[PDB]
């Protein structure tokens, strides 16, 4: 009846996948077809998509530094994930995370998504601070779920494309 | 819009809370009106109840070492903490937490209980594992909620008795 398994050394296990918390992999969860999704990510990692989370996010920034860009109050802001951080980001803040060490490791748990309820991902015009554009997905299994997503937006000039100012995102890499 | 505020560094809010983090009082939640319950446990505590969580529950055993007792396929288990440990339970697996160790601390993390959704303490029988006593309780703050249910158990022997074999349960104390 222990369907996740017994418990196990944590500090252990990041050290065993650190192969794992690294490009291109980056994060690997820990249990599987739980409701309480909990992941290990690594780094170095950079991103431009904002993720818009209709739950609750909580951060553990194990080892290493990080920090994330945040969307706060119309306004763009930075929180910072120095080691031993942690954090709860309320629903629907859009944040990206950035994670600039190699061999830093943060705990991040969310938990599964009823059906018909979405996540977001956004990009933001550098230029204007508009929206300019969003995907909208029954999120599943991020792992695979996400990185076709992400390709298709990189692979669009007119995803990319500003609706105000006319400014292509640059895509992948800020 | 950052509701919980801002990521600050855990090992030194657990040193902070080093006085809360032993008896009386045990154990003190991280942030308050979150759908993530996170609350960080300390000792020593013992206890005779097991709980009944609807939902899953996360252990991140930090300092020093714990265990719990639990019932796993009609059979009476233990699962250790030790210093470290992760562990995932699922819904519904009852479960007791020893806790010997002064300065020890565990992060635990549960989600609120929606309308409707209850969670059930119980005791056994040591003499021939029955179950003595049950109450379910609509759970909104664990920290306020639950004294009085315990302290009824123990003020009464008539809830104490065990229905199959009349053994009257010790109450607080193993
Ligand atoms: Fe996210
Ligand atoms: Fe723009
Ligand atoms: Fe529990
Ligand atoms: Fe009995």
């Amino acid at each position: 009846m222990l369907t996740y398994g017994a418990p196990f050394n944590f500090p252990r296990w990041i050290d065993e996948h650190a192969h794992l918390l690294k490009p291109p992999v980056g994060n690997r969860q820990v249990w599987q077809d739980s409701d309480f999704i909990v992941t290990v990510v690594g780094g170095p990692n950079h991103r431009t998509d904002y993720h818009d989370d209709p739950l609750e996010e909580f951060f553990y920034q194990l080892r290493g530094n990080a920090y994330l860009n945040l969307w706060v109050d119309g306004r763009r802001e930075r929180a910072d994930l120095k080691e031993g951080d942690i954090f709860l980001l309320p629903p629907h803040v859009r944040h990206s995370p950035q994670r600039p060490e190699a061999g830093s490791a943060c705990l991040v748990i969310e938990r599964q998504r009823p059906a018909g309820m979405l996540d977001g991902f956004e990009w933001y015009c550098d230029a204007c601070g508009h929206l300019v554009h969003r995907v909208e997905v029954q999120l599943k299994s991020a792992v695979t779920d996400l990185p076709p997503l992400f390709e298709s937006f990189y692979a669009s000039e007119d995803k990319r494309r500003c609706p105000h100012c006319g400014q292509v995102h640059p895509g992948r890499a800020a």
